[PDB]
């Protein structure tokens, strides 16, 4: 919900990366899995952050099992993994469900 945009395909991924270029907003992505306890724990915070930073940062969700080709291309091997994209390319990351480090990652780029 909120401002978290669910990515279902490479085409949708590419469209959102292009939108970030046009809007000059960083994109933060949660590469996540439904079966992962840490992922479930932090997904609500990812959503509230998406609302708090609406207008400054774009938030995407990629389920690594439903969009495996995108997650594989992005090198995801543990979940949650957060990436930041700027100008279409990877700029920063965080591996693991750390609420404090996720808040810090978003603030750094907003």
């Amino acid at each position: 919900g909120g401002s978290v945009i669910v990515i279902d395909s490479k085409a949708a991924w590419d469209a959102q990366l292009a939108k970030g270029k046009e809007e000059h907003k960083p994109i933060v992505v949660d590469f996540t899995a439904t079966w992962s306890g840490p992922c479930k724990m932090i997904a609500p915070l990812f959503e509230t952050l998406s609302n708090d930073y609406a207008g400054k940062v774009i938030f995407l969700k990629v389920d690594v099992d439903a969009v495996a080709a995108v997650a594989e291309a992005a090198g995801i091997t543990a979940m949650p993994t957060f990436h930041v994209y700027k100008d279409g390319v990877k700029a920063d990351d965080l591996v693991g469900a750390s609420q404090d480090k996720l808040k810090a990652l978003v603030a750094k780029h907003a």
